[PDB]
């Protein structure tokens, strides 16, 4: 059975999976769940994923409800012995470590900021607070890129796919001027053919956020 | 060489690693990082882990900065052929999925609640809001337990070790009376010899929290 991805491309974790699907030319059925319309709370989708989150992958009997598991699963099944999810144990653990950084730190903080915008309105959000928290993530990624060419090593891995989508979303608001490593890496990610899978959903998220939060992102920020 | 675990046993993710270490009899060198005194911001430790978080594992040249990676790494190196980290791909993905639920949902929401107690003060916390967020996590785990005795299937896996420590920390504040599968599971987890590794740090956190928060857990 061919994988089924429940998705809203405005979601950075969704876009990470879309990038991997494009990069590996995986044939996957797409099923749209409109998060703006609360379609993730439809009875059928909650029964499938009680966390009411996208991406959700159904591949045969396997139901994955987190992008980082989806990325790893798809790499193991369609990039057998590949380098995106490296064979050597220490290299693989480094990728896993940064995938969890995306869960625990980067996405958590960007999610906190974006949800404040919609619940409070942009003009009411404590931007300085979220700028500090998210600049802290910039600093950490800059430190990783100071010791490594890509996020998890010399070479493109799942960690870059996971991180770049959320990065590009943070960078809608907060400029990367003071982070030369992260600018260089981001530019390199944007040269990848697979980055087209991030472009469209990022722009749709921008259009949605500027309507719901009623504001305009600083256009100069985005790389 | 021997793995080194930087730790503060008040941390639920730390206790998950401590439980695995006891379950697998892993010889590790423990190094205490006092989070209450901000030692995670010490220059040498930030250099090691820019996320300034525990648990952090140093095993040779490998530096792991997240409990879920540490659990997987330790299982792979010290429990090859075990049931905690299943070799079969579908079973392994199901464990991984629940480890990420712990990062993405359970711990995130408990962290939000716990940080609000020490920031605003317990008397100033929107208890109802966090009770709603954390009860939702209870509901989800109750559903995960519908078909199985453990979170990821019929046998104990890394998902149970990761989740039980945060759950016991949530359970300081919200009982499991309404969730029969979850209460059954939590009680079964407490019968494990390895659960002793969770006892000390949970109580140390309770004492620290009841002191800074100026309240009592029921
Ligand atoms: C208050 O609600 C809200 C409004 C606007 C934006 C957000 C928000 C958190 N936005 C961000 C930018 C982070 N994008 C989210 S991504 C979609 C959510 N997916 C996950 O949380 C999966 C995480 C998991 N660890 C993984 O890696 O897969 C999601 O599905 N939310 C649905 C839900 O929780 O009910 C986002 C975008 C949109 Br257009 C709408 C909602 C979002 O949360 C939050
Ligand atoms: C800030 O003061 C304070 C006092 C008491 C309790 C908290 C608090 C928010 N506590 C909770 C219960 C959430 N426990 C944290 S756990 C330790 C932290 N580790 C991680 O966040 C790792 C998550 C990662 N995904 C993983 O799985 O490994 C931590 O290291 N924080 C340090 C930091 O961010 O600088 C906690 C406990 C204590 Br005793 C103190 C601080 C905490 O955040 C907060």
């Amino acid at each position: 059975p061919k994988p089924i991805l429940y998705y809203d491309e405005r979601s950075p974790p969704v876009r990470s999976c879309l990038m991997l699907i494009k990069l590996l030319d995986i044939d996957v059925e797409l099923r749209f769940v409109n998060l703006f319309k609360g379609e993730q709370f439809q009875k059928d989708f909650l029964a499938l994923n009680p966390q009411h989150s996208v991406p959700t992958l159904v591949h045969g009997d396997l139901v994955l409800t987190d992008s980082h598991a989806i990325l790893i699963h798809l790499a193991e099944k369609f990039d057998e012995g590949g380098s995106l999810w490296p064979q050597e144990h220490a290299e693989r653990m480094k990728v896993l470590n940064l995938l969890l950084f995306e869960c625990s730190f980067l996405f958590r903080r960007d999610s906190d900021f974006m949800s404040a915008i919609v619940r409070q309105g942009f003009a009411n959000v404590d931007v300085a607070h979220h700028e500090r928290k998210l600049t802290e993530a910039y600093i950490i990624m800059e430190r990783y890129l100071e010791n490594s060419d890509f996020m998890a090593g010399p070479q493109l891995t799942l960690a870059d796919l996971s991180i770049v989508t959320t990065l590009s979303t943070v960078n809608l608001m907060f400029p990367l001027s003071q982070f030369p490593r992260l600018r260089r890496w981001f530019t390199a990610m944007q040269q990848l053919d697979a980055y087209e899978a991030n472009c469209s959903g990022l722009e749709k998220l921008r259009q949605t956020m500027e309507s719901v939060g009623s504001f305009q992102f600083p256009s100069s920020s985005a790389v």
